[PDB]
Formats: C-alpha cells, structure tokens, sequence
C-alpha cells in the first residue's frame, strides 16, 4: 500500500470515503461532484502523512500548503478547512510537539480537568494548544494515573499499563515517536508449569489450549448465532456459557462411553449364547460319535450314513468356531480402542483453568461477570502489528504530556459544582487535609476511573447529582481488577529469551493467583501477575507473605537452591487505591457498548450549554480500557469543548 493511503490507516480512517464525521463538518463536499471529494481525500491523507511523517514538530497550514503539490496546493481554502479540521480533531498536532506557533499570550474560557491520567493529559494539551486556560487537578503526588512505573536503582517496572497492541492505526506509534519510547515486541512462546513444578508437556499444553479456543467459540456461537443471551430473567454471563458447553462435551463423553459399552455386552452375549450353542454341538457329536463306533449289508451302509451324518455336524461345529473367532476378534479390539474415560483430567481442568485466568487477566474481571453478548464488542478495532512493552517504562509517556502544564498534585476534588453560568471544583490537599481549595471555571473536564465514580459513598459530590441515565450507566458498567507483583533479582535465573511463562494453580476458583509470569526487563525483574477472583482477595496478603508464595513457585519451577531472595519488591493493590478502585472496565454481563457512549456524553445544567465532560477509558466504546483509548477519549473531550467555547 502507498504512502498517504497509509496515513489514513494510521489514523483510523477509511482512505477512500468520507467517515460520517467528516460529512457532517464537509457537507459542501458530500453535496459536491465526486470530483472534488477525491480532492478532499487527498488533501486529508497527504496532510495526515506529513504530520505522521514527523510528529516531532507542529504541522502548521502554511507548511501543509507549501508541501502539496499541484493542483491541490492551490485551493487554498480547502486546505484550511482540511487542516483545521483535522486539527480540532486531534488527529494532528497532538502529544508533545515542537510549536512554530507560540502559545497565544491571552487564554479563551477557564476548564478544570479532574486528573491527570493520560486521557487528562492528551485533553489538557490540546486545550493549551488551542489557546483556553487549563489547570488540572490530580489526587496522587504523581501524573500517570493507572500508567505508574516503579523505579529503583537500575530497576524499571510498570504496575498499571506496560503494553503496546501493535502500532498499525495506534495512536501511541505518534506518542512513541514523540517521547522515544525503548519498545519492544513480546516472544509469543510460554510455557506453563503444573503447581508441582513439572512443565506441561507439549502435547497437553497444545491439546488443552485446542479444546480452550473450541469452548470459547461454543459460546460465541450460543450469543451470536443462538440468540442464547437471556435465561430466567437473567443476562448469560460468559462464565455461564463456559460452564454449558463444558457440560455438553461431558454429556457427548459419557454417551459415547455408554454406546462403547453396549457395543461390547453385545458382543459378549453373543459369545455366550455362541459357545453354548456349541457346547450342545460338542454334545451332539458326543452321542453321534458313539454310534460309529459301534457299526451286514445295512451295516455296510449304516457306516456311509453314521460317517455322512457324523461329519454334516463337524461342518455345523467348523463353521461355528469360524464365527466364534470374529466375534472375539471384534470384541477384543473394542476391550482395546476404548472412548475417552473423561472430558478432562483433573491436570487437564487444572491447566485449562489457566487459559481462563488468562482470559480473567485480558479483561480483568472474573468470567461469570462478563457480558456474554458483548464483552468483546470492541475485536473489530484491534490493531495491525505484534505487541511491544514498554522497556524504559510506560511513565514516561504522562512524564513527558505533563511539560508545562498547570497541575496541581496532591489536590484531591471531594465536589463538583455545574450550573448554566459556570462551575466550581473543590479540594483538599492530601497532605493537610483542612487545606480547601475553590476553582471557578467554565467547563470540568472529569477524567475521573470509573471505580471512582462507582463508589458508595461517592468520593466525589456532584452538584446537581448526576442524571438518572448517567448514573444508571456507572452501575450498570464493570470495572474489574488485576495486580502485579514485582520482583527484583541480582541474576536471572530463568529462560532469558521467554518474555512470558505460566504457573498452572491448582483449584479453579484460585486460577488467576500468581498465574502468569513476565521477564520484560534490562534488570533481572519478574513481573507475576493476579488475575480473576484472586486479584481483590490477594490485596489482602502482606507484601512479605505474597512474595513468598511466589518464591514458592519459582522454586519449584527451577530448584530452591538457584532462586536467590529478591533485592527489592512492589505489589500492586489496585483495587484498595482510592484513587483508581480497580484496574480497567469490563462489559458488565447487563451492560453493553453503548454504555460507553452514555458514559462520553456530556451533562447539560437544565434551563443551555453543557459544562461538565467526561473522559477516560470507561468512556471509548471502540478503545476501552487502553492507554490508547485513554488518549483518544481525551483528545476527543478537547475538541467537544473546543467547539463549544471556540467555534466549530
Ligand atoms: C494493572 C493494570 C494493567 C493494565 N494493562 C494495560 C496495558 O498493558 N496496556 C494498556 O493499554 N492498558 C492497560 N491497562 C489500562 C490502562 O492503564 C488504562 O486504560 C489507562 O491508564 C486509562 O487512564 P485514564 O486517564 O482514563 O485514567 P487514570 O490513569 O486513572 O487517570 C485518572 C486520574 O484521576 C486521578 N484521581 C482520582 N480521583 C481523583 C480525585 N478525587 N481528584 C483528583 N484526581 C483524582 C487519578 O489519580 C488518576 O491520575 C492496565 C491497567 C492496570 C491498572
Ligand atoms: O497489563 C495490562 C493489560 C491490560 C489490557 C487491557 C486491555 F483492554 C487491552 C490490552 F491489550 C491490555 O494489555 C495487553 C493485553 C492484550 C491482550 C490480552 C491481555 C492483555
């Protein structure tokens, strides 16, 4: 493919048509000859490509206008009207970038923003872009929010965000390029290791994952072609479909079981009833064989017919045990080629509870939790390319969108007030805690995790509450949880090149324990991750007695003698932090994508302009629970309220 047809796949876009977005904005052009849309294309993919090309520097109109060639750098007001747009957008001249433009000395319109994740971060720097007064507030002594990266020494570790899902249409290939993110792809190989220590042997670890993806598209089968999605007043949840096609192959192994054991009674009455028909032959020839040997001319032909009849019935006998024999025949191949005794072995259970938890990990939230229905909706947006981490460590990213910005930290917002003439933010300092603070503006930006917003009692007052049909949204929604524990050795100790290994747990409700090992690092780090319901109950373990289990694991997997104890620890609680109250949403069995939508919608004080925004991963429906999403849903935000207090 070219060049500026990749500049429109960079960006999620369509190279050939217009996105409905863009006929709204353009509809001049919708309205116009075909001509003039192929202009339009162009003049939007070649300007994308030369922002793409270099996200370094600011991609101003003029230096857009001078880099067309003609015709096209000569309808000047096009060129505008594209680079405009794509710039309200935020699909160039986003992340940190040289300006040409310096920033305009008196600012339009006051936003507070509420945290300062990435999805605060992206909407703040766009907002000072386009001239408005942004401070943001930020509970934590640090940015990043659920992007947080432990460094001691020579050690780097990330206890939120640490991957990269291909760069094919990813907004962060721009932000990498931007902040010189060390990346680096992920060795897909990983072996996993019984709680015994003993590695799972190829076969099994192939035979059990085959049977783990026949399940899980079963169940998509069952919502998707099915309609089974609601049962008993119920939503199917996926951990419920899981247990049902569990059930059938069950059902199908004992059936099959069954017939095998018919098949060989069959066969054993018939030898039964085969070898008494024979044993009355044997007794027939018994009495026949005794009058030939008694045995005159009807003696002379006495002997012809005894010798005619006592040879008739070794021919019944001969031709019996011909039949005698394929039968025993049939029926010893049947006593050798047995169906499966079991679904699964309780090894085999043991290890696909393992690619369960892998799926407890993806989405991080136990599976009966999970919307059968929906809780992949967003497959369709994955990204082109392997997967990377982030070598240097993810926080470099927010580290680097946070230069010079006005952010207050350890400023926790306890209350939101919106009405139709502006708001009003206030906080207290986490450190001194009777020191308040009043921020008037025009518009808050909330960035605020949906654990956040889930709390009962709320951590943050809104005032007016928040509308029945944004709250019902919050409840409706998931927000799941995962934890890491991070080790540090003076040696590794493990396989160098396999980024990735698993321990197999022995019980299926502590699946996701300590299931799931990563070797990211410059240093002898491993990261073991908590998955699944063991994620909020292991929170509850100390630090000393979690690592020890990992050791515990460790030791088995490479001997008690080569696993040193770590030089420096760290355990994420992601859960218990107040700040986050969990990891990342999950489509909530009962929820769906569309609230996502509801969650980006902005609320509008009653009789009117909306005043308070919403951004932040449990707000993209097609990027849920990313960086990524994160950072779209904050630029998106940025050109909402740039719109608003600007102009569109
Ligand atoms: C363990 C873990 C592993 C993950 N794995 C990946 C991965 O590899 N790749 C990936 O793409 N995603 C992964 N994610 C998800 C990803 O990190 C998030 O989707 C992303 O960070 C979303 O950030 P956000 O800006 O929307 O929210 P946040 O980063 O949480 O930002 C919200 C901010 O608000 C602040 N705040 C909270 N309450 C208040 C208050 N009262 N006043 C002021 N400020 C407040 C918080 O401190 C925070 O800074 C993972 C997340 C976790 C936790
Ligand atoms: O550590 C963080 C993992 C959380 C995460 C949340 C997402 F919504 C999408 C992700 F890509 C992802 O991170 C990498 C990953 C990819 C596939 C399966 C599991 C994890």
């Amino acid at each position: 493919m070219s060049g500026v047809e990749g500049a429109a796949f960079q960006s999620r876009l369509p190279h050939d048509r217009m996105t409905s977005q863009e006929a709204a904005c353009f509809p001049d052009i919708i309205s116009g000859p075909q001509q003039t849309q192929k202009v339009f294309l162009f003049i939007r993919n070649r300007t994308l490509q030369l922002w793409l090309d270099n996200p370094k520097i600011q991609l101003t109109f003029e230096a857009t206008l001078q880099q067309l060639e003609a015709p096209y750098n000569s309808d000047t007001v096009l060129v505008h009207r594209v680079h405009s747009y794509l710039e309200r957008h935020g699909l160039i001249n986003f992340g940190i970038y040289k300006r040409i433009k310096p920033l305009p000395t008196k600012k339009t319109g006051k936003v507070i923003i509420i945290g300062s994740g990435v999805s605060g971060l992206a909407a703040a720097r766009q907002l000072q872009s386009f001239g408005m007064d942004v401070t943001l507030l930020e509970a934590r002594d640090r940015v990043g929010g659920r992007v947080a990266t432990f460094r001691k020494g020579n050690y780097v570790a990330d206890l939120g965000a640490m991957v990269v899902t291909g760069l094919g249409g990813n907004p962060m290939a721009v932000v990498s390029k931007q902040v010189n993110m060390e990346l680096a792809k992920i060795k897909q190989k990983c072996p996993l290791y019984e709680a015994n220590g003993q590695a799972v042997p190829k076969e099994k670890d192939e035979m059990v994952e085959q049977e783990f993806n026949r399940l899980l598209e079963a169940t998509s089968y069952l919502s998707h072609q099915l309609d089974f999605n609601v049962l008993n007043n119920k939503p199917v949840s996926l951990g419920q479909a899981l247990e049902v096609v569990i059930q059938l192959q069950e059902k199908h192994v004992k059936d099959e079981q069954i017939e095998h054991w018919k098949k060989i009674v069959k066969t054993q009455e018939e030898l039964k009833e085969l070898l008494n028909k024979m044993v009355n032959l044997k007794e027939k020839i018994k009495e026949l064989h005794q009058q030939y040997k008694e045995a005159d001319i009807t003696a002379e032909f006495l002997v012809k017919s005894k010798h005619r009849d006592l040879t008739a019935l070794c021919k019944e006998y001969d031709e019996l045990a011909e039949t005698q024999g394929k039968l025993e025949e049939k029926l010893q191949e049947l006593e050798a080629n047995p169906p499966s005794d079991v679904y699964l072995s309780s090894r085999d259970r043991q290890i696909l509870d393992w690619h369960f938890a892998n799926l407890e990990f993806a989405n991080a939230t136990p599976l009966s939790t999970l919307s059968l229905k929906h809780w992949d909706q967003d497959d369709d947006f994955e990204f082109t390319g392997s997967h990377l981490t982030v070598r240097n460590g993810y926080s470099c990213v927010p580290v680097a969108l946070a230069e010079g910005l006005d952010i207050k930290l350890n400023t926790a917002v306890r209350q939101v007030r919106y009405t139709a003439s502006g708001c009003e933010v206030i906080a207290v300092n986490t450190r001194s805690t009777s020191q308040t603070f009043i921020y008037k503006c025009d518009a808050v930006l909330c960035t605020l995790p949906l654990g956040v917003l889930k709390q009962q009692p709320p951590a943050v007052q809104f005032v007016p509450p928040l509308p029945e049909w944004k709250t019902s949204a919050v409840q409706r929604m998931g927000f799941g949880n995962l934890n890491k524990v991070v080790l540090c050795f003076d040696r590794v100790f493990w396989d160098p090149s396999v980024n990735l290994f698993g321990h197999v747990g022995s019980t299926t409700a502590s699946r996701g324990e300590l299931f799931l090992f990563w070797n990211l690092y410059k240093a002898p780090i491993l990261l073991a991750l908590v998955a699944g319901e063991a994620a909020g109950i292991m929170e509850n373990i100390s630090d000393d007695v979690i690592v020890g289990r990992c050791l515990a694991i460790l030791k088995g997997i490479f001997g008690s003698s080569a696993v040193p104890q770590p030089k420096e620890t760290v355990v994420s609680r992601w859960r218990a932090d107040p700040w986050a109250r969990g990891s990342y949403s999950y489509v909530a069995a009962g929820s769906s994508g569309n609230d996502y939508d509801l969650m980006a919608q902005p609320i509008t004080p009653g009789p009117p302009i909306p005043r308070l925004f919403f951004a932040g991963e449990h707000t993209i429906r097609n990027y849920p629970a990313t960086v990524h999403g994160a950072l779209l849903s904050g630029l998106r935000e940025a050109g909402r309220i740039a719109d608003q207090f600007l102009g569109a």
